[PDB]
């Protein structure tokens, strides 16, 4: 795992969910020119922090989180690609995403054998929590850019 720096500047980020045999997650958020332009110091790294789902399609009244996530942000044209540590049951394409990235896991990297791509997610997932459970960034769960409303998507802001 990366040293938890401060050469970390964490941000917001609010976006809708868009689109090998395993069937990997292929789910994104996404964003447009200006925002993909934000994200540059964070391209080849999988980050963590904390997230909501909302305006589900069927679902749209509700509200879902905040919960822990780790994501990978890359080139495929810059991408972000969450992973909730959350069991919805179902997808939510077409839902607003709303996430607080607090700090970095690794960068994305590669992988030889299954087994090795298994433990290194597992070892992710459970730093993700290991790090959230900490006082200082477990306080931004509760954090006001979640309840801020805006027509604006997608949207990036820095966190001081």
């Amino acid at each position: 795992h990366m040293r938890q720096t401060g050469s970390f500047q964490p941000f917001f980020l609010r976006g809708k969910v868009v689109h090998s045999q395993l069937g990997f997650p292929t789910a994104n958020i996404g964003l447009d020119k200006d925002v993909m332009e934000c994200l540059q110091p964070y391209k080849n790294l999988v980050v963590y922090g904390w997230g909501t789902v909302s305006q589900v399609p069927g679902k749209e009244r509700e509200s879902f989180g905040p919960y822990p996530f780790a994501a990978s942000i890359g080139f495929n044209t810059l991408t972000v690609e969450p992973y909730f540590l959350h069991e919805f049951g179902w997808d939510f394409y077409g839902a607003v995403v709303k996430i607080i990235v607090l700090g970095e896991i690794r960068s994305m990297g590669s992988f030889h054998s299954l087994q090795a791509l298994v433990d290194t997610i597992k070892s992710d997932v459970q730093f993700t929590r290991d790090m959230l459970q900490k006082p200082q960034l477990q306080e931004f769960s509760r954090h006001s850019l979640f309840e801020s409303p805006s027509s604006t998507i997608p949207y990036f802001e820095d966190l001081p």
